[PDB]
DNA sequence: TTAAATTTTGCATACGATCGATTAATTTTTGAGTGTGTTTTTTTTTTTTTT
């Protein structure tokens, strides 16, 4: 989520998994990536969905 | 010595040259009337993301 320069409103931004909605996401050097950065993708890799609750946006 | 022909000179007069009085276009102004734009943004605080 991010704040737009026009009207300062909180709007969503698509991540890497949003751009692979019917495709393949590919991770190189998976072990050396941080645990917070490794395993933030549980809901996309299990529920096939991204549930977001931040900045008044669900 | 005296009378007629002739050409000159003064004067009146009519016609053009030129300035002046008047006057009609014109075109610039004449502000008068009318349409219209206008305050003004402002750091401060929250939340998030990366560092």
């Amino acid at each position: 989520v991010r704040k737009d320069p026009i009207t300062k409103e909180w709007t969503l931004e698509g991540g890497a998994l949003v751009l692979a909605d019917k495709g393949v996401c590919l991770i190189d050097e998976f072990d050396k990536m941080n645990d917070q950065d490794r395993t933030s993708i549980h809901e996309a890799m299990e529920q096939q969905s991204i549930s977001i609750s931040k900045a008044g946006i669900v």
